[PDB]
């Protein structure tokens, strides 16, 4: 997670990380950190670039109607599963044919890109219930 839209990464936040991305518990103490490896630790690998999610819906059988799949708590999104690892390009979309078992209609996902730093920075959602 890159610094450059911290204002998204926040428990009273609106942006498409909370929406389709992560969303946390509000019954649970969370805490957020954004972090960077300047240069001490090489273990941590840098990706291609950032990733994210800034829409995921399903469309329904009549093909008008469009339905957002918003992620609940401490779970996956539902688009990830067309939705690859590291999105290739910036505005990217995916559309897969749902089943008439699953539902009917279709599944749309977009995904956007943030290009990276000199220095990898991640964030930390960390959630809770000495020598």
């Amino acid at each position: 997670y890159p610094l450059s839209m911290k204002s998204d990464l926040s428990v009273s936040s609106a942006g498409p990380i909370s929406q389709f991305n992560y969303k946390q518990s509000f019954s649970n103490p969370t805490c957020l950190i954004l972090a960077t490896v300047p240069h001490n630790l090489t273990t941590i690998t840098k990706p291609l670039k950032y990733s994210y999610i800034n829409k995921c819906s399903r469309l329904l059988s009549d093909d008008r109607t469009e339905v957002p799949q918003l992620v609940n708590a401490n779970q996956y999104s539902p688009c990830v599963s067309i939705v690859p690892s590291t999105v290739w390009e910036d505005g990217d979309y995916y559309r897969k044919q749902l089943s008439p078992l699953e539902g009917g209609g279709w599944l749309v996902a977009s995904g956007s890109t943030v290009a990276m730093t000199e220095q990898l920075q991640m964030g930390f959602g960390i959630t809770v219930q000495g020598p």
